[PDB]
């Protein structure tokens, strides 16, 4: 619903929990709608406390979104490596996370069905789904610990996002309505507006 435009040089919104209810979570769901038409980009990342390692990324890598996280032990990532997002045009991407198990959805509306064939077509949804699911009786460590920023945009990793990016829900975080809202618990850095 909330849209915010973010412009030529990239910008940065930093959402921080009080740093009394920062949370620890076993399962975490996440989504956001984008555009854009960059080959690669961070979109959103939420970091633990200083000291520790754990952390969520949304990315885009040669063109296809992605998501890396880490919660103890390894950084694990899931991909949606057969959508090409990087055409300026609406993608909503839907993450869950339970454990070391992980879901990643990409919903797209292309108006084009293909010796390939390039038939313009009335658009229609186009879903993909990928579940990541690790199988050791319960070892691996599955809490992602002291969660402290969401931070949307990407500069921090010299990645900056340029295009949209609306409607980001985060374990009930309505982050960009709540920006649009004026949350006291909101920075926005850069050139990035609200549309
Ligand atoms: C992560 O996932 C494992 C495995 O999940 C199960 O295995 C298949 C993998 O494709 C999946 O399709 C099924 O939905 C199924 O849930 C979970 O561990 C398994 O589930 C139960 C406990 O709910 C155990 O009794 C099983 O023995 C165990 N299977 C194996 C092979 O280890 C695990 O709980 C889950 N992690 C979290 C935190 O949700």
């Amino acid at each position: 619903g909330s849209t915010y435009i973010f412009s030529k040089g990239g910008g940065q919104i930093t959402y921080k929990w009080p740093p009394n209810d920062r949370p620890s979570t076993r399962a975490d769901r996440l989504a956001i709608g984008f555009s854009t038409v960059q080959k690669e980009a961070v979109l959103v990342r939420v970091d633990s406390s200083s000291g520790l390692g754990d952390y969520l990324e949304l990315h885009i890598h040669q063109g296809k979104i992605g998501v890396k996280f880490n919660v103890g032990t390894d950084d694990i990532a899931i991909e949606e490596s057969n959508a090409i997002i990087n055409d300026g045009k609406y993608h909503v991407v839907r993450f869950t996370r339970s454990g070391g198990n992980a879901t990643l959805q990409v919903d797209s509306w292309p108006v084009i069905e293909r010796l390939a064939i390039a038939r313009q077509r009335i658009p229609y949804r186009l879903g993909r789904v990928v579940d990541e699911w690790l199988l050791d009786k319960g070892r691996q460590l599955t809490i992602f610990n002291s969660q402290a920023t969401i931070i949307i945009g990407g500069k921090e990793q010299g990645q900056p996002f340029q295009g949209q990016l609306s409607g980001l829900y985060y374990n009930g975080l309505k982050v960009l309505n709540m920006a649009a809202e004026n949350d006291a618990n909101i920075a926005i850095v850069g050139n990035v507006r609200l549309v």
